[PDB]
């Protein structure tokens, strides 16, 4: 009979503490995979499908077709889990500029429980990559459920990083 009874059980009211992360996979950088993130960097195309190899243990590359922002959300696939790097371009203060986005969609329907944490926690190692590399940053990170939320309502939103409710 511990629950039914509500009342202040927590005497915090002092200094906080929380951990650094919660996983800590580092996996290597393949050649197709960073060749695919590099002409990113020179502004050639604005879309790389990245993922881990589970058999070669590494980021290897999934594909690599250019993609629009009206068919961003059409490109991502329905039955397996992937990166997509969309080259977001905004015109702030007047001013048309160049960002890459991260998006990480993943279905999760029959995938192991390590697979589907092994390629979300295999983005730490692939994004210090082009930040340790191409000396590239991205603008910001995104992650869905489907891929469908990927619309140009929603990433300008991750962008600009603006206030939030829930």
């Amino acid at each position: 009979g511990s629950s039914g009874s509500s009342g202040e059980v927590q005497t915090d009211v002092s200094v906080d503490t929380k951990h650094q992360t919660l996983q800590g996979v580092a996996f290597p950088i393949s050649r197709d995979a960073f060749q695919a993130l590099e002409k990113l960097s020179k502004k050639q195309l604005n879309y790389v499908q990245l993922e881990i190899d589970i058999k070669n243990e590494t980021i290897i590359l999934a594909n690599t077709e250019n993609t629009e922002l009206r068919d961003l959300p059409k490109r991502i696939p329905k039955d397996s889990a992937r990166y997509h790097f969309f080259l977001y371009k905004h015109s702030h203060e007047g001013d048309y500029l160049e960002s890459v986005v991260f998006i990480y969609s993943m279905p999760g329907y029959t995938c192991s429980i390590r697979e589907r944490m092994l390629y979300s926690s295999c983005k730490s190692p692939l994004l210090e990559i082009v930040e340790r590399q191409l000396q590239m940053d991205v603008i910001r990170k995104i992650e869905i459920d489907n891929g469908d939320e990927l619309t140009a309502d929603f990433l300008y939103d991750e962008v600009h990083s603006g206030p939030s409710s829930g």
